[PDB]
């Protein structure tokens, strides 16, 4: 972490922009790594409700380490001390070098929060998503500068996953992506490196075959919960495919499908899961509904 | 495994023509499971060389006994004369193994069940000559036998219930932990690995990710325990690269089953994974 950190004297303040779950995530990745963070969204009481819970998860931390009960607040307190709020974009990315939107999944949203974004920022900022649902290219399609644009795949809890994959646009800049290579690195992540291709690495193989599962179990040839147990004893995987749908989100991966299926739609691999689309349409999204192949 | 075994009083006698890697693991898990085997294969120096295996497991009186459960037997035809059950575990040819079933057929007991351990063809295409296709299924274990506790069970159109039934008890007396699938290309675990790992293949084809990279990936994001290349080295790429084969020239109009350039290269070339220490990567 520190080899990376020290290798990026360019790379001191970093803005977010997005309060959600992920963009909270990625703010207290980046704070408790030593960066100076601002956390930036219009809408304020998604801002105090990020903070409570980057507050609460770094406190929880604390209490797992050795040491006297000031040694740990005061360790807490150093970390919530590099994150400040704020309600404007503009403001926010002013003396950004580094930026993160973690924003909806929409993509003319994201084109605006861009355009808003490089309005404000320094000449030399680096920009970057860290969608699952559109291309680097296309979200990327109106800036000045495109090759100090790139993407930043996490996953979630991002305090608790290692992975990241580290996406370079075609226009990317060898500066740019090493540079990105390098925050991933200085935050405490595993880096892959990948092209600007749907769905990166790991969604790319892992969506497709549980969507094959659900093809199997749609075409009668198998039940769910023995398709489940062969992955698992047959693999070794910790989740068959339909727990792993259930606990990714059954809407997070029929969003991401039907973006490819209709992309790209002479791919048979592509199609949507007649069963997937009626359980969504249903609200049966998986654990976090409490209900989606399986209930909880 | 007792449930099961006490509920099969009519299956006492097991036969297993193909002494290779799985007709040998079969023979043993089935032999230490208390059912009487024949191993058959007109093949001497592989029945000698299976009992020799065989037996260098079975140690690792248990092993005489253990043993004295297995005969071996180069003729087909008397080998499963007195069988109840018969597992074919054969070369993986068509035509071979239609002409060993029609030897079976003219020698075993009209009761007696009949399965086949392949993962290269359909069920219903090994069964087209026999005239009785109602006792008839599948028996697909995974190497090593003794060790991989899953066995997918698998009935054709044609299998009976009364078939099926005895199929999944037999699976469960030996020790495995059975799951049902239907006659399909692959079956469960095949059908949604071998093309996860062309996907994995492809995308390095592509020259999107590198191949530690993908692993890495894969063991991160979904706690897998190997990456898809790890785990084709591991499989063997010419036991991945000839099932894909048969499902892409069987399944002319299905993308994902489409060959790969690299895959091809390394089994053309003799570079097949962990068993020949090359494939994706060098051991």
């Amino acid at each position: 972490m520190f080899t990376a950190k020290c290798a990026m004297q360019n790379i001191r303040n970093v803005a977010i922009v997005g309060s959600g779950q992920m963009g909270s995530g990625i703010a207290q990745v980046t704070a408790s790594s030593g960066f100076n963070v601002m956390l930036a969204d219009v809408n304020k009481k998604a801002l105090d409700r990020a903070m409570k819970a980057i507050s609460q998860s770094v406190t929880h931390l604390s209490k797992k380490q050795k040491g006297t009960d000031k040694e740990k607040s005061d360790f807490v307190t150093l970390t919530m001390s590099r994150i400040k709020t704020c309600n404007n974009v503009s403001t926010a990315v002013a003396d950004a070098d580094l930026i993160i939107e973690a924003a909806i999944e929409n993509i003319d949203l994201k084109r605006g929060i861009f355009a808003q974004i490089e309005q404000s920022c320094k000449k030399d900022s680096i920009l970057t998503t860290n969608t699952s649902s559109f291309l680097l290219e296309d979200v990327a399609k109106g800036l000045q500068d495109k090759t100090r644009f790139g993407g930043l795949h996490f996953f979630n809890p991002v305090p608790v996953m290692k992975l990241l994959e580290v996406i370079r646009s075609d226009d990317t800049s060898d500066e740019t992506y090493a540079t990105l290579i390098k925050f991933g690195t200085a935050v405490g992540k595993t880096t892959v490196a990948c092209k600007d291709s749907p769905g990166f690495i790991v969604n790319r193989l892992l969506i497709p075959y549980f969507f094959e599962a659900a093809r199997m179990y749609e075409r009668g040839d198998a039940s769910m919960t023995d398709i489940d147990e062969a992955m698992k004893l047959g693999a070794g995987h910790p989740m068959g495919p339909f727990e792993l749908a259930d606990y990714i989100g059954l809407d997070t991966v029929k969003f991401v499908m039907d973006g490819w299926a209709a992309k790209y739609p002479e791919v048979q691999l592509f199609e949507a899961s007649p069963l997937v689309d009626k359980l969504v349409a249903e609200g049966k999204l998986g654990r976090k509904t409490g209900d989606g192949f399986y209930s909880y």
